[PDB]
């Protein structure tokens, strides 16, 4: 009844930091270092050191995911595992061998690889030495790392992504304390958002210098949730318009249209917090847009006016212009604190189709996190996650409406394949099609896995 | 009788490596290492370690150049003196203090500073670690170096040069054995010529990122001597055609026009030796042409067909397309092996005028070196170098005719002010207006010096 285009990709999304574990990894990223020194900041004291044991059990993990109808797996290559010397991007041989093993195994199981280069995992040594993403030198080191990935694996990987949601890096490392180093500095955050936008452009440039097949393409993964104003009142609208420019246009516009949003640049210039740019850097951004777009969506985004005037003496933050708003009568994922609003996927699809040239895009992430899933085991040891199937049904329904209106969506990737380590939340919330009992790292298909495999076979539901 | 436009600069030219000595210099450049290691390759075993003692005697040295009518002085800052760590361009405080002292002493003596950034003096450690100018990483490290010079001295230096004749670095380091490392390898030479053009464009961009006054301008110093064919047999003008593209257009076209000469790139392509270039690098070159041109001219350049076919089985060199030619009846500087042909300066002036938008340019070097000037000491120990005064009048006569056709020549710099250290030839040939007795480091003005001072006070002769 709900059907999908011929050739639609049914996939799963994870990342290296949340699956592999730190086995034999040469370098600490910022989350590795944070757990090593502040294990109390992580749920039940569970860090990334073992995660879901993908380093050791990748071949059987891929077999399980293949059973669950995963036609494409998007994951990430860790900068801190592939590279020995960050300055020259020399290679760690065992890191190279591991990713060769993973990729060949995907292929042996008929899973198309989607390879993203960075998922929140900056080497902590680059933060100590250069302050990380604030440094344009670090931006160059990143490009060197990307070059190695393309040279080593571009023979059998077609689909690439530069970053998974750079905004979460900006937000987490420099605004709200989610990511080590937990800097709280608005103006620095502005410069970091610029630098990652520039690092992405330079990575598309290097990618196409080395591309040999016409199938090879590289994208970026962004969150494009609309900023819904609380009311039609003018102050709520003004808060919405800025929240939109800041949370969406800051990255979508450079990546797809090749320039930063004029109104946002004007605003940050007025507040004296604009980034430092050179003409050459702006020319690189303008000359190397992405080939495709990955959209991550989980919950809506609503915004009302700020409590106090933005002109009050206070540290600059993007939040001086908008405040989060809770809508009465919202439909809630109560244990999780997330509103359920599948219509936003249709809003997203329409925007891409209308204002961004209907660039090729996919749902790179959509999923539901539930705690204590052992409450839903049946008498055969399988999690009856009907709530997860329902969640997928409602959101896929909204997505198909966007497609029927003509949006260029080409796939849907579940977060996630196998339950994986969710940063400070660790394993408190489960998202997978496949459960992981993490004391023994024993993995077992959930009920939704069989439904997902069957969805891919009928290409609908 | 022969007068010049108002404001014409009468100056002198040298370099850091050829004047300073290595007193308390932190790093070895390629020539320092070559001398410390093969002193037998240098005339009379005289190296750059003391040179003309400019490190110790800059103040009185400058007072004497001013007496000789040096209105502006061009010289160079040594990468190997100013920089502590090359990777970051951190500063050597004593080097910074030295160059501040030199620049401030120039202005106290009313000499305008013309500061060039590079004169054959690659740090030898950058060769050992990266192969020097073959590495685009080294190209970035030079821009870091150039940025520090701009920030440290741009407050009282208006006129800058990226390089003094990069073709001599290509030729000497990678084709004919003139410069340590003495590599003989055509393909590498092609890539080094391209990399250095790229460093200069990147330096021009950085300079205008930081320039605050409109007087501040940055140029490049090239040799633009025309390639005169031996005859008008088609084989000789084919040789003169390539010799022109290779020796002049290879650097002048990128520097001034923003692009490499297409028929050169076509032949480098057909022969399988083209440099590796990215679109971003080419756009940088197109977008940052130099502000002005420095021309070095000493002697003409004559070319005939090669002895064998360019299709013979031999390693690729540019010389497979042309062989130098000795014209019967040439006017010669016999003691030196150099033809005298002042008309060439008139040809250069016209070329720049007609084919390069008449860009502001100057003669950055012109001079005559003779050996054993002890033979022309008068009773008060003054060199009576009438041969030097004559040489200047003939070339100035030719330059003045070029200006009268309207060519935008704005100054004339003689090589050199004080006798300086001429690489492997050391002090065998002297070019200065001021003699240096190198055993005692005592400088006395030659007769040409007082003649130069009258020429500036009058703008003619």
């Amino acid at each position: 009844m709900v059907e999908f285009p011929e050739g639609f990709v049914w996939g799963a999304a994870t990342s290296g930091p949340q699956t592999e574990g730190n086995f034999h990894k040469q370098h600490q990223n910022v989350f590795d270092y944070w757990f090593a020194t502040e294990p109390e900041q992580f749920d039940a004291g569970v860090g990334p050191d073992t995660a879901s044991n993908f380093y050791n059990d990748y071949d059987h993990d891929l077999a399980l995911m293949a059973q669950a109808g995963v036609q494409g797996l998007r994951t990430s290559i860790q900068w801190t595992r592939l590279i020995d010397d960050f300055e020259t991007a020399s290679l760690n041989a065992d890191g190279v061998a591991f990713y060769n093993h993973v990729i060949d195994s995907m292929l042996a199981h008929h899973i198309t690889p989607y390879i993203n280069l960075h998922h929140f995992d900056l080497p902590v040594a680059l933060y100590d030495k250069y302050h990380g993403w604030e440094s344009k030198h670090v931006v160059e080191l990143f490009v060197k790392f990307a070059e190695q990935c393309f040279k080593l694996f571009g023979d059998r990987v077609d689909h690439w992504y530069t970053f998974n949601e750079p905004k979460v890096v900006v937000d987490g490392q420099y605004l709200y304390g989610w990511h080590y180093p937990q800097v709280i500095n608005g103006p620095k955050a502005v410069q970091v958002a610029y630098n990652m936008n520039l690092a992405s452009a330079k990575t598309v440039a290097r990618f196409h210098e080395l591309s040999v097949r016409p199938e090879q393409q590289i994208g970026i993964i962004l969150n494009l949730t609309p900023a819904y104003a609380a009311s039609d009142d003018p102050a709520d609208l003004a808060a919405a318009e800025f929240a939109e420019l800041w949370s969406n246009n800051l990255f979508l516009d450079p990546a797809v249209l090749g320039h930063f949003p004029e109104k946002l640049v004007e605003r940050l210039t007025m507040d004296g917090v604009l980034w430092d740019a050179t003409p050459t850097e702006l020319a690189i951004i303008a000359a190397n847009p992405v080939d495709s777009l990955g959209v991550n969506y989980y919950h809506p985004f609503r915004v009302q006016r700020p409590d106090i005037s933005p002109k009050s003496l206070q540290p600059w933050m993007p939040d001086i212009y908008f405040k989060e708003y809770d809508m009465p009568g919202r439909m809630m994922n109560v244990d999780r604190g997330w509103e359920i609003y599948p219509q936003a996927m249709t809003d997203i699809a329409r925007n891409i189709q209308k204002n961004y040239g209907n660039i090729p895009w996919m749902i790179s992430e959509n999923g539901m996190g539930v705690a204590g899933e052992e409450r839903f085991l049946d008498k055969q040891g399988v999690v009856q996650d009907d709530y997860r199937i329902d969640f997928m049904k409602e959101h896929l329904t909204a997505l198909a409406k966007g497609i029927a209106a003509g949006s260029n969506c080409q796939g849907y990737f579940v977060w996630s394949g196998i339950d994986c380590w969710s940063w400070n939340h660790a394993y408190h919330n489960r998202y997978g099609l496949i459960r992981n009992d993490i004391h023994t790292q024993t993995k077992t298909l959930k009920k939704s896995a069989k439904w997902f495999a069957e969805l891919g076979e009928r290409n609908g539901f």
